[PDB]
């Protein structure tokens, strides 16, 4: 399935999973890692997911997102998200933690808002794969949060939306 | 938004919402109604969603679905669903309650399986809208269940998948 790494992909990603997606958890925390294969070039995928100011273009569940205007997003910037009705959250204030255009790493922390999550922090990495003439992408996204099944579903569906957007753009 | 009826659509659907999607609840039950606009002909939408034997073609979260072979699905037939890993459910046995090809109504009850829901029953109706040269669809899906936010998310995402499939098929 597009969310289940092949053994070859898992072997190639061993160092990245260790570097960014493995947690030494206190007894009051939990973590989760999700993967998504995308049949599009990794720089295209990265160009979408790196836009911290426009999460609604690659995520579900967002009614609106406010950032300061006329300013290029950089580490430390925040965004104010209104979550669509019907979820265990109404707003989220989120800080951009990582924006590495060379390595294709981004991540954010939820620092405020009306919701149930304490100390949520996530990291997303975008990886290039190639075999014969064919180049594809794997996206890894993990989070840690204080004490899961709902957040897992949000991440999985968001990664699938990112796949749908990138593959739509890649059609020739 | 595609999940929020216009006042005109809501007025046109008043009788259908009363007929199929309104519940006289005991204190131990709850219900929820979801809507999805689809920019495709209603008979195309119906041809997809009526396939009780192939829910994985218009729903998320399904690893596999087993039905008896060499038999046209009809009211009373059951399906055995395995839910993908990571959800508050592992299996679901579901009975087809309604299959009305003239009125475009279907529905099912969850009668067994390893999951947390008691007495879940849902009904889905497919509606034709037309204004000037333009014909579109609204799908309504409601459920009742014994004592919500997770089931609401499942229904909303499934209706959105149905929209994506039908609109992909309708492109000329
Ligand atoms: O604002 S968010 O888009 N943040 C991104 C996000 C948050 C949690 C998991 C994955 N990704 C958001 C969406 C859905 C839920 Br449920 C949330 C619940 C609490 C806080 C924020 C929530
Ligand atoms: O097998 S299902 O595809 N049934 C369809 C369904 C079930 C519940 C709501 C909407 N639609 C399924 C999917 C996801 C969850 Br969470 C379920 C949890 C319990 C039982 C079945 C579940």
């Amino acid at each position: 399935m597009p969310s289940e790494l092949t053994p070859e992909e898992r072997s190639e990603l061993k160092n990245s999973i260790a570097e960014f997606h493995t947690y030494q958890l206190d007894p009051g925390s939990c973590s989760s890692l999700h993967a998504q294969r995308i049949h599009a070039p990794p720089e295209l995928v990265w160009s979408i997911v790196r836009r911290f100011d426009k999460p609604q273009t690659y995520k579900h569940f967002i009614k609106s997102c406010s950032v300061e205007q006329n300013f290029e997003m950089r580490v430390g910037c925040t965004r104010d998200v209104i979550v669509i009705s019907g979820l265990p959250a109404n707003t989220s204030t989120e800080r951009l933690d990582i924006l590495d255009d060379e390595r294709r790493v981004t991540g954010f922390s939820i620092i405020g808002g009306e919701h149930r999550l304490t100390n949520y922090k996530s990291v997303t990495t975008v990886h290039r794969f190639e075999k014969e003439n064919r180049i594809w992408t794997v996206v890894l996204e993990s989070y840690v949060v204080d004490m899961r099944m709902f957040a897992d579903t949000v991440v999985k569906l968001n990664l699938q939306k990112l796949a749908t957007v990138a593959e739509a753009m890649a059609r020739n």
